[PDB]
């Protein structure tokens, strides 16, 4: 004890294979902003943090009708967990123009299973 099995790394392998590596930027950009270009460019952008494995852009409606407003996730999938969260700590709670970003973790279960809602 005191520190020993820490020493040895005990369970850190499976501990991080089980960390998340899915960064969601929750309604930092608008529907207009979404062009053939803004999945490259967030690509492009989160290779100053790590290894970008995919990135999904996903137009959440809120509400069931057919005026619902929409609210933008974007999905950024890194390879590494370290990664996602140097990205995270670059980029939440940055005004992005007039809108606070909001960048945090997104469960991996959730993405792989394609469940962007939460």
């Amino acid at each position: 004890g005191s520190g020993s099995s820490a020493r040895h790394m005990v369970m850190q392998k499976l501990l991080r294979k089980q960390e998340s590596t899915v960064m969601v930027l929750r309604n930092m950009v608008d529907p207009k902003d979404i062009d053939d270009d803004l999945e490259g460019e967030v690509t492009e952008e989160c290779g100053k943090f790590g290894a970008v494995n995919r990135v999904i852009i996903y137009q959440e409606k809120q509400g069931e009708e057919e005026d619902a407003e929409i609210i933008v996730k974007i999905f950024v999938e890194f390879s590494i967990a370290s990664e996602t969260h140097k990205a995270i700590q670059a980029l939440n709670g940055r005004w992005f123009a007039g809108r606070k970003v909001v960048a945090e973790v997104y469960d991996q279960e959730r993405f792989d299973n394609s469940d962007l809602s939460a």
